[PDB]
């Protein structure tokens, strides 16, 4: 008998492509000197070997927590639900805002599958559990449930959003932005939430602060007692210069 999960399996390659990714970011920053990653290899593993890929908790990620360490400016923070490559494109332009992606457990992890089994330190290259099919509690589904509230946590100031405009549901609640950043903003850090929503394609022009998905946003960021603020733009080449 062979256990078969619906998502696909374990990036091939994985153990390679994750020291190789923390080798290159450490020669890249030079904040990382004392990071040994053969150490955050070891640590991530730890997390999700030998332990059944539906019961992982954030717990089991703590000590890959404590070698990753997040050390972007708090006041310098894009969060992003469903436009990664125009958030990330402005991020290059402005060289002061900073996204998950630039930290090393995010960058780390980007784009990668992983799983493992009870009691063996196999890897599952042929499946994986996927998030809404299998389970919630997967290696990799609480990974950046943990890395993302982390992050949000450590905001401050005003934290900004890129949302994209030309999609049926602008903000939506089940996303990582919508289930776990904006739940995890800190009032006595964060003073403004302020979002911006893309109009980057076709569609016939409209003030989309108006949304009901942003109205619904903006009600849950009230509530934290965090202000809320909506711009459209309206033109995103003009605004990226
Ligand atoms: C409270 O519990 C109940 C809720 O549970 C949470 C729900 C979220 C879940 N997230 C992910 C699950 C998981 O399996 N994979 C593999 C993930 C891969 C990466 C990230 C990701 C990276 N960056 N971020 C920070 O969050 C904001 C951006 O995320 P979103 O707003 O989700 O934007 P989207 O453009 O839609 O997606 C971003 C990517 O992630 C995938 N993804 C998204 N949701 C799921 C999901 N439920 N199941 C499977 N995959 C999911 C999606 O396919 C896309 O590749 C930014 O501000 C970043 O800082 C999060 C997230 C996930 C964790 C569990």
């Amino acid at each position: 008998w062979r256990q078969q999960w619906s998502g696909p399996g374990t990036t091939k390659r994985f153990p390679e492509t994750v020291l190789a990714r923390c080798v290159k970011y450490t020669e890249i920053h030079p904040e990382m000197r004392h990071v040994d990653c053969q150490s955050v290899w070891d640590a991530f593993k730890g997390a999700f070997i030998s332990k059944h890929p539906c019961d992982i908790t954030e717990e089991d990620y703590q000590p890959l927590m404590k070698l990753g360490t997040q050390t972007v400016p708090c006041n310098k923070i894009l969060l992003w639900s469903r436009i990664k490559d125009l958030a990330h494109q402005f991020t290059q332009v402005q060289r002061d805002m900073f996204t998950l992606e630039d930290t090393l457990l995010g960058y780390l992890a980007d784009d990668l599958t992983w799983c493992g089994e009870f009691a063996t330190s196999k890897i599952n290259y042929q499946s994986c559990p996927d998030w809404r099919k299998d389970c919630s509690n997967n290696p990799v589904s609480v990974f950046w449930k943990t890395v993302s509230r982390r992050f949000a946590e450590a905001a401050c100031d005003v934290v900004h959003v890129m949302l994209d405009g030309s999609r049926s549901k602008i903000f939506d609640k089940d996303s990582t932005f919508g289930s776990v950043e904006v739940h995890n903003l800190q009032p006595e850090k964060v003073q403004t939430l302020e979002a911006w929503v893309i109009h980057g394609g076709r569609e016939d022009s409209r003030d989309l602060c108006q949304d009901p998905t942003i109205k619904e946003l903006e009600s849950i960021i009230s509530k934290r007692n965090i202000q809320f603020s909506c711009k459209n733009i309206y033109r995103p080449d003009k605004f990226l210069q």
